[PDB]
């Protein structure tokens, strides 16, 4: 929390999750919108995870652990997404700056692991 984990990056976008039965991808948390997403890093081991919350109300809509080894596939410049065993994510950033800005700390955490 507050005192294990410490954020290394702030950025905004649309946070989905891909609804493999059905072949589309959803708004993550169940309603469409913006969310601010950071990656923290939990400094004591050194692992990370990205959590977001909806900017409007608050609620959390991400919070998924970043294993070693994850593919980080950056489809567009505004658009890049991973998976894990259970989840295909998917982040549509409101803009190339937030992109570059989450996509370079998803990538430092990646060779740090
Ligand atoms: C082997 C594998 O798992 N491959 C994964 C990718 C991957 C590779 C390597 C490591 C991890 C991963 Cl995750 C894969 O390809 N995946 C994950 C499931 C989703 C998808 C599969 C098919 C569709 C084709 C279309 C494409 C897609 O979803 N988009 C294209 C470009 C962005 C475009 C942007 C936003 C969203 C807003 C909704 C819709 C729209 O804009 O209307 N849309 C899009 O159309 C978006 N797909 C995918 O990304």
């Amino acid at each position: 929390g507050s005192m294990s984990e410490q954020s290394i990056c702030q950025a905004r976008a649309a946070v989905m999750v891909y609804d493999d039965a059905n072949k589309k991808w959803v708004p993550a948390g169940g309603s469409t919108g913006f969310s601010r997403v950071h990656i923290y890093h939990h400094t004591g081991n050194n692992t990370f995870r990205v959590v977001g919350r909806k900017i409007q109300d608050h609620q959390v809509v991400i919070n998924c652990a970043i294993p070693k080894g994850l593919k980080y596939n950056q489809a567009t410049q505004t658009f890049h997404q991973w998976r894990d065993a259970r989840q295909v994510y998917g982040l549509n950033f409101g803009s190339k700056e937030d992109a570059n800005v989450f996509a370079s700390a998803m990538m430092h955490a990646l060779e740090v692991l």
